[PDB]
């Protein structure tokens, strides 16, 4: 349960600081995350600052590192805005950006350190929010923009795209101030909430690929198998080449019933059945069959641009650049194909490569899975049943920039959190011991360690997670 008014008062404090620099003509340096949550965040800032006539400079980065900060200190700008990142780097921002004004618009459990007067943290977790459900980075940026100018409520759909990219409706419904963003979008008529199949491909994919791509949750015997997905849809009376948006509201409901009956007949869990059908946000600002028409397809489009280090192109897509959109549309297929190959590699190599401790699975894929896909891989390992879901899963891959550097993503489930696991806290502690950087949510976190400390990290993280069990 959040204190929404107290959080908004915090937003106004950050707004008054930015207006100080806007009125002096200071260029706003913007650092945002590479995923859809960060790309939408930067687009919201770009539009909001544009409405105020302010100048800005956006960089789309993978994480807030000490090396990135060492460069940001000798740049030139007077004010820096970190959006969809920075909550886990407060002491490093404090150490390096001590001479400059900093605003952090993020939703991760913040590093428990004090801040300087000109560094304002805008984070809903400090006001009682659940970090993965109640608001995302684009949502914090949205309320920042809305307080700056109420006309920025027309960015409510873009903000929701980021929340869907961050899977804040993973249980099937929206929570927290995401519902307040949705209301703003509804009053402007720029978004609409449906109760539909919560899978990728509503707009641009045939039904059989929508079913075969389903990994969160998986559809038994159908996930990863387009041929069986075709057979199942035909026997239930559906054209497998039809797109979900082409179905009538009647055929949709009958599809849902068949899928729910199918889940039950194959022993799927209650929680997976309940989240298969849920809130789906669409936008009448875009035509049907366009990936921008639906939030998950929009978010997947933006993640595809980030995958090829073209996140600035995804920002332009959010701002309406149709040329950027035509380029971005050609990146989605290879993005979804790499996820399919990742899942096949997981099924083949999990048993022979995973390191299973008393409290964690640690899988090192080398470079068989892209460093920006280890989060999906860890989630896929759980949803496919490879891993005991009450034991957290960490997937490591060599980073694209440094072969001696590893990128790891940790994922777990709700009932593991009930046992006391907190991945963000555990990874943060282990990071300080192996000269790395880590942190994140209790259910989902990331860490970067040098490759040489991998075997030591596995022992260390298993011990740290074991100490949390209570
Ligand atoms: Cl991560
Ligand atoms: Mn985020």
């Amino acid at each position: 349960h959040m204190d929404k008014e107290g959080f908004l008062n915090k937003v106004r404090e950050a707004v008054d600081v930015v207006k100080l620099h806007i009125e002096l003509g200071h260029t706003i340096r913007i650092i945002s995350h590479r995923d859809a949550d960060g790309i939408t965040s930067a687009a919201i800032l770009a539009k909001a600052l544009g409405r105020e006539g302010a100048s800005f400079h956006i960089s789309i980065v993978k994480q807030v590192s000490e090396d990135l900060l060492r460069e940001l200190k000798d740049e030139d700008y007077k004010i820096f805005i970190f959006s969809a990142l920075g909550s886990g780097s407060l002491s490093l921002i404090k150490e390096y950006l001590k001479e400059k004004t900093v605003i952090i618009l993020d939703h991760h459990p913040p590093e428990n350190v004090k801040l300087e007067e000109k560094h304002i943290l805008v984070n809903p977790v400090q006001f009682g929010a659940n970090s993965v459900r109640d608001l995302s980075g684009s949502g914090v940026t949205y309320f920042f923009a809305r307080e700056l100018n109420e006309k920025n409520r027309d960015l409510a759909y873009i903000a929701i795209v980021g929340a869907v990219g961050d899977m804040q409706e993973n249980d099937g419904v929206f929570h927290g101030m995401n519902l307040d963003i949705i209301e703003d979008g509804k009053s402007l008529g720029i978004l609409e909430v449906k109760k539909e199949l919560r899978l990728f491909g509503r707009e641009t994919r045939p039904l059989y690929q929508m079913l075969a791509y389903a990994t969160n949750p998986e559809i038994p015997e159908v996930t990863g198998d387009e041929r069986k997905a075709i057979e199942w849809l035909k026997n239930k009376g559906f054209n497998p080449e039809k797109k979900y948006w082409e179905l009538s509201e009647e055929e949709k409901k009958k599809l849902h019933d068949f899928l729910i009956i199918h889940m039950i007949k194959h022993g799927a869990g209650k929680e997976d059945i309940d989240r298969l059908i849920g809130d789906v946000v669409i936008s009448p600002l875009y035509p049907e069959g366009d990936p921008r028409h639906e939030a998950r397809e929009f978010a997947t489009l933006l993640n595809a641009t980030g995958r090829l280090n073209l996140g600035n192109l995804g920002v332009a897509v959010c701002l309406g650049d149709e040329e950027a959109f035509r380029k971005a549309l050609k990146m989605v297929e290879d993005y979804k194909r790499e996820q399919i190959e990742a899942r096949k590699w997981l099924l083949q190599n999990w048993n022979s490569e995973v390191w299973e401790g008393d409290h964690v699975y640690v899988l090192y894929v080398g470079k068989s899975i892209r460093d920006t896909l280890v989060g999906i891989a860890a989630s896929m390992a759980i949803n496919a049943g490879l891993a005991d879901p009450e034991k957290p899963v960490i997937v490591f891959a060599d980073t694209d920039e440094d072969p001696n550097l590893l990128k790891g993503s940790a994922r777990t489930t709700e009932r593991a959190l009930a046992k006391g696991y907190n991945l963000g806290e555990a990874l943060r502690k282990a990071a300080e011991l192996v000269n790395g950087e880590g942190g994140g949510h209790a259910i989902a976190a990331g860490i970067r360690i040098p490759r040489a400390r991998l075997a030591e990290f596995r022992k260390l993280i298993d011990k740290i997670l074991g100490e949390q069990v209570s």
